[PDB]
Parts: C-alpha cells; sequence; structure tokens
C-alpha cells in the first residue's frame, strides 16, 4: 500500500468552540459518572478484541 | 491499494459551536451516567471482536 | 508501504476554545467520577486485546 495523496487530515478533530454563561449550577452524584462541560477525542487506529475507545459517561459492571 | 487523491479529510470532525445561557440548573444521579454539555469524537479505523467505540451515556452490566 | 504525501495532519486535535462565565457552581460526588471543564486527547495508533483508550467519565468494576 503506497500513498501519494494531496492533503489528508484523517483521524482528527479540531476547531470547536462553546460558551456557557451558566449561573447557579448544582450537581450531585453517587456511584455513577457524570460529565458536564465539553471534551473531544480522536484516535487514528485502534485494534483489540472486545476493546473500548471513545466512551463519555460509560460504566461497565460486567462479570 | 494506491492513493493519488485530490483532498481527503476523511474520518474527522471539526467546526462545532454551541451556546447555553443556562440559569439555575440542577442535576442528580445515582449509579447511571449522565452527560450535559457537549462532546465530539472521531476515529479513522477501529477493529475488534465485540469491541466498542463512540458511546455517550453507555452502561454495560453484561454477564 | 511507502508514503509520498502532500500534507497529512493525521491523528491530532487542535484549536479548541470555550468560555464559561459560571457563577455559584456546586458539585458533589461519592464513589463515581465527575468531570467538569474540558479535556482533549488524541493518539495515533493504539493496539491491545481488550485495551482501553479515550474514556471520559469511565468506571469499570469488572470481575
Amino acid at each position: 500500500v503506497l500513498y501519494v495523496g494531496s492533503k489528508t487530515k484523517e483521524g482528527v478533530v479540531h476547531g470547536v468552540t462553546t460558551v456557557a454563561e451558566k449561573t447557579k449550577e448544582q450537581v450531585t452524584n453517587v456511584g455513577g459518572a457524570v460529565v458536564t462541560g465539553v471534551t473531544a477525542v480522536a484516535q487514528k487506529t485502534v485494534e483489540g478484541a472486545g476493546s473500548i475507545a471513545a466512551a463519555t459517561g460509560f460504566v461497565k459492571k460486567d462479570q
């Protein structure tokens, strides 16, 4: 597999903006997982039997 | 497999904007997972038997 | 596999902006994991049987 290409920005994330003029915010949690705000992730190649990537708010109590 | 191409931005995410003039926000959770706000993820190639990618608010209690 | 290319910014993340004029924010948590604010991660190549990458707010009580 060869690769001449012109311009390949593959497997990325960029240029994200947010604004939150929040006022009087209250959160509470027990045991579970909670994510406010923002987050951003990118990864080119991932391989794995029963593997995990790209989870936000993810709980696994498997047996 | 060769690749000459002109312009390939494959497997990406970019340019996302949000605004939330929230006021008096209250959250609560036990055990489960809860995500406010935003998030953005991209990944080119993923391979795996029974593997997971791209989950927001995902719980797995498998046995 | 050879690689001539023109411009490949693959497996990255850049250029992210946020604003949060928060006022009177209260958080509380026991046991679980909670993430306010922002975060950003990128990784080119990841390989592993049942391995994990790119988790925000992730709990694993597997047996």
